[PDB]
């Protein structure tokens, strides 16, 4: 694999978002992955709808949580592969409730054909990301309320509870690290991003890695 990758500098990553009071991290993780995969398939970088998932994917639980792999399966099985534009289905859950699903009045921004579940191995995840792009992952975020910048050490690694997006890595740094897009505004972390140490399963980062497939 390359020594380092950062998709943020290569036109593939949209702006950092704010999930607000809703437990919708799973939707921000899945949609951020689709946005990146859609661009890397040769389509324009398009802002896509988390609200579509939060309100309409009834195989997940709205502001009470969900699984990125359930979301990817719902898009293909129940929604004809479609992911709506943000502009046409804007985020409406910042107060902490999921409003009722709207089943018309939206425009398709992207489509997916399926998804892949990656091995529980940090080097194998990095190799896949270097070629195919950003990867949805779950982490234990319980220590992330102390993060201020730099490469975090000693992440509490007990129980997966938070969905986020791997956008790069650097194996050549003094301490090798992952680069992760969070959904807690740009005032948090490094303009909304966090770096964690790579190679010791920090925050359980290797355990539930997956990606949509755009054909
Ligand atoms: O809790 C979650 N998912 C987690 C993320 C996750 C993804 C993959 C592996 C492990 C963790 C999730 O969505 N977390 C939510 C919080 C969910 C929550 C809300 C109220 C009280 C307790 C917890 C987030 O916003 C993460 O920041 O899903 C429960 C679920 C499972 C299947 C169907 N519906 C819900």
């Amino acid at each position: 694999a390359p020594a380092a990758v950062d998709w943020r500098a290569r036109g593939a990553v949209t702006a950092v978002k704010d999930q607000g009071q809703c437990g919708s991290c799973w939707a921000f993780s899945a949609i951020g992955n689709v946005e990146c995969q859609w661009f890397l398939a040769g389509h324009p970088l398009t802002n896509l709808s988390e609200q579509m998932l939060v309100s309409c994917d009834k195989t997940d639980s709205g502001c009470s949580g969900g699984l990125m792999n359930n979301a990817f399966e719902w898009i293909v099985q129940e929604n004809n592969g479609a992911v709506y534009t943000e502009d046409s289905y804007p985020y409406a859950s910042g107060e902490g409730i999921s409003p009722p699903c709207t089943t018309s009045g939206h425009t398709v921004g992207a489509t997916i054909t399926g998804h892949v579940e990656l091995p529980q191995d940090e080097a194998q995840i990095a190799a896949w990301l270097a070629v195919n792009g950003p990867v949805a992952v779950a982490v234990d975020a319980s220590s992330w309320m102390t993060y201020t910048g730099g490469v975090m050490t000693s992440c509490v690694s007990e129980q997966l509870d938070h969905g986020v997006l791997l956008v790069g890595y650097n194996d050549s740094a003094a301490v090798p690290y992952w680069i992760i897009k969070n959904s807690w505004t740009t005032q948090w972390g490094e303009e909304g991003y966090i770096r964690i140490a790579k190679g010791s399963n920090q925050c359980l980062v290797k355990e539930e890695a997956s990606s949509a497939v755009v054909g």
